[PDB]
């Protein structure tokens, strides 16, 4: 699993145990992401913070 970082020009290879790419958004997914990386489990959507996860190289 390669995941895109904040500028998706760049990517990192996920460490063992983390098989999701995520995008993190403030308030809305209709905005612009504020963080991009690897995670093990998509976090639940909070009232100010939102995530969309996928499981494919650079899908994020």
């Amino acid at each position: 699993l390669k995941c895109n970082k904040l500028i998706p020009l760049a990517y990192k290879t996920c460490p063992a145990g983390k098989n999701l790419c995520y995008k993190m958004f403030m308030v809305s997914n209709k905005t612009v992401p504020v963080k991009r990386g690897c995670i093990d489990v998509c976090p639940k959507n909070s009232l100010l913070v939102k995530y969309v996860c996928c499981n494919t190289d650079r899908c994020n």
